[PDB]
């Protein structure tokens, strides 16, 4: 609780950061991001130089993330609800040692609100630990899903059939948010087609805490070493959308995979 | 009259308060214990009021006559069940037909929208700036997933989902329509809703010069459910005028059939 501590007090600064940035004002969220990733990235080098980083900006691309220990970012999940909304987006981190996890942390900035979890020591959402989730039916459930992915050829006929199940469906704009909001019992699942690393890294640690569960659209398992589609949710219901949902269209999603 | 804006403002968080008691006393309780507690003092307070609300409270009202109360006690019930929160008590007043009055509170943030026709919308103290215009392109819209299912009508909106820079879907239609008057969205549509969903950020979103209609460009009226369009004028033109009314028909339909 070194690193945690150094950790978690980084992701706070970069957010505070990013507040007097905004006050001090869509050029403007490309820098930003870009200025959060450098601040973060020279932060860590300065004390860990042996560190490695992975982020949206660039950062790492193509680190084999299983040596040493490495930090997956996103300065900004939630662009457009930074430019739009100026609110409801967040910074992401997940650290790795040897490819294993060790911490997580997303921020939701202009809510001043930090999930963090050490593996093994719970999920915190500030300073109140997080239950661990209950099972729900998809019935009497609420999905995390963008209605732009209705729209799509094949993966919409999918997702309908989902979505008219569901008790009902939201869309908030913030994977990362949406994954740390299953975790937190306000979302029984969250789904999407396409996701990097560092959109899901600090959440899936928090979630795998209150035993939640994060697969691909084909219940394959997530790395940290690559882009992947994502169904994230409790675990009966998890397994209720891709037994029945998903999984049927196997062929139909290996397909769209492969290409994607 | 003053007074009764007075005691409507005074009234709604203090029902506010209430369900933070009878959650913190720990969604079907609470709601009857709001619904009643809010009718019961327009009504010790001003008997020849009228109540039009959920339930067929007010049903068949002539809603152009005298004071009328449009109230939804929780709206977004689900996310009360779900989530603890982002609900809202939603509360509009008409006086012979015509806003006065509208009133969103979102009670476990402790935000109070409110507006007053003619005097500006606020959050608590602070004025809400006016809308700006924007494109259909630029603009994040409210759309709820389960309308881009439906047959004919998921069609429609597929087109102005795929046009706009992203869509989101937030479960409450009170604090969506207050998202337009923020600025916090640039427009929300859905094929339903009842009067006293809207009542209230109506009078808010008017104030910031945001236009209401139903997705065939008519006025909204307290009188019957109906379709919505909300947004900042620019893009409510586009919308109406580009991807709506070119399906004018297809749209009398699907609406002759779900009323
Ligand atoms: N290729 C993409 N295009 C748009 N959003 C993407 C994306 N890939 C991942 N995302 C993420 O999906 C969510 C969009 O609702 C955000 O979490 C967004 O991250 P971002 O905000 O940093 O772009
Ligand atoms: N069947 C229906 N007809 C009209 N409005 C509905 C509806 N079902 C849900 N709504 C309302 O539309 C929004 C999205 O569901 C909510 O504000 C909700 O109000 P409620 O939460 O009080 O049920
Ligand atoms: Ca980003
Ligand atoms: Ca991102
Ligand atoms: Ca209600
Ligand atoms: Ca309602």
């Amino acid at each position: 609780m070194a690193l945690y501590g150094f950790a978690q007090g980084l992701i706070q600064e970069a957010g505070i950061r990013i507040k007097q940035l905004m006050e001090q004002n869509n050029d403007l969220v490309t820098n930003v991001d870009k200025a959060t990733e450098d601040f973060i990235f020279d932060t860590i080098l300065e004390t860990y130089p042996n560190h490695q980083v992975l982020g949206e900006e660039g950062h790492g691309h193509d680190i084999d993330t299983s040596k040493g220990t490495v930090w997956v970012v996103d300065p900004i999940d939630g662009t457009l609800n930074f430019v739009h909304q100026q609110e409801n987006f967040a910074i992401s981190i997940g650290i790795y040692i040897d490819g294993k996890p060790y911490a997580g942390f997303v921020y939701d900035v202009m809510a001043d609100v930090l999930y963090h979890a050490k593996v093994g020591e719970g999920a915190y959402r500030g300073s109140q630990p997080l239950k661990p989730l209950n099972d729900s039916n998809l019935r009497q459930s609420i999905i995390g899903i963008n209605p732009n992915w209705l729209t799509k050829p094949i993966l919409g006929e999918i997702f309908k059939e989902i979505v008219n199940d569901s008790r009902s469906a939201r869309a908030y704009g913030s994977a990362a948010l949406e994954i740390v909001s299953v975790a937190t019992g306000n979302l029984e699942a969250y789904m999407t087609p396409r996701l990097q690393p560092w959109d899901f890294a600090g959440g899936l640690v928090i979630l795998y805490e209150v035993n939640g569960q994060a697969s691909n659209l084909l219940g394959e398992p997530l790395t940290i070493s690559g882009p992947n589609s994502i169904l994230v949710g409790n675990r009966g219901l998890h397994q209720e959308i891709s037994n029945d949902y998903l999984e049927p269209h196997h062929d139909a999603l290996i397909q769209l995979h492969e290409q994607r």
